[PDB]
């Protein structure tokens, strides 16, 4: 496992969350009225989830050199206790959110993106902390 | 016929996205590079415009190409060969398929300097795309009515 590959993406997730947090108090009616605010939060959520999918793929490629869907990849990290199983279960559906936001499914419901903001702001800081704690362990073993 | 309705809805969306993108036509590079939020808005607008056009092109060519395959870049060039787009526009606008692939993260990392230039390219080219597809839409409706 290459720490800098993982840490670069974790830092990006943290940056994107920092920007997404600027939206955490916007009312739904103002959100639905502002296409540009929908665009910003949709792209932030896409970038966050795609960075996580990339992190998970890198980690699993070094451990289980088996193939997982993006949803299962979160679950598998839970089995390795790299994520907690509870976080892995909660956050795995953000893989479907990523697909939704690149138009792999049908239209985007802004009401559901609005609610997803608060769950991303809860779950992904924990994802970052858990992956960071794993990376730090690997680094402190090398030392 | 379902193809005209499909094209017309997507053209209406492209027109709306272009209206929002036009707000950024006069932004300076330094202003753009210093505002992550303006980068996000323009990146997603470009993603939505190009994806809608890719959808249109797929529906146009499925009627004309009897199962023959094509990439999203190639679809734009095929429209030029069919004189649905002018060849000049077709070759100018085909690389927007590569922009779209980068914006949905098929590969690579996003260079904001390239996205900055794509704002101008899209504001020049996609209004012409809309006009020319709209002219084809009329021909299609006439052909369906004539058959
Ligand atoms: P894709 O087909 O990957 O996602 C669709 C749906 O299936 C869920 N899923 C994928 N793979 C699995 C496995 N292996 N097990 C169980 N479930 C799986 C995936 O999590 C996704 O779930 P959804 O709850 O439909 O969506 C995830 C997430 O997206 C937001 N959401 C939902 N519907 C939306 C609309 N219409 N607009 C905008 N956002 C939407 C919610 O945040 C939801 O939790
Ligand atoms: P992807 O693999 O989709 O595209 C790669 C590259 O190849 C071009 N291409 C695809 N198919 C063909 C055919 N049949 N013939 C000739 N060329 C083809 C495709 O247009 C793309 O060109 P690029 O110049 O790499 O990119 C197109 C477009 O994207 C923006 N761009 C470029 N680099 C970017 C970064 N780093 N970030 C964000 N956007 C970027 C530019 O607007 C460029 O014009």
């Amino acid at each position: 496992i290459e720490p800098v590959i993982i840490e670069t993406r974790l830092e990006l997730i943290g940056r994107y969350l920092d920007h997404l947090k600027k939206f955490e108090n916007i009312s739904l009616d103002d959100y639905l009225s502002s296409f540009e605010q929908q665009l910003i939060t949709e792209r932030l959520l896409q970038l966050i989830t795609q960075a996580a999918i990339d992190i998970n793929d890198h980690i699993l490629s070094k451990l289980k050199s088996k193939s997982y869907t993006n949803f299962e990849a979160f679950i598998e990290l839970g089995k390795y206790q790299i994520l907690t199983p509870e976080l892995a279960k909660q956050i795995a559906p953000s893989s479907g959110l990523a697909n939704r936001l690149v138009h792999e499914y049908d239209d985007i419901d802004p009401n559901q993106v609005f609610m997803a903001i608060s769950f991303a702001l809860q779950q992904y800081p924990l994802y970052v902390r858990q992956i960071n704690s794993y990376l730090i362990t690997l680094e402190e073993e090398n030392d």
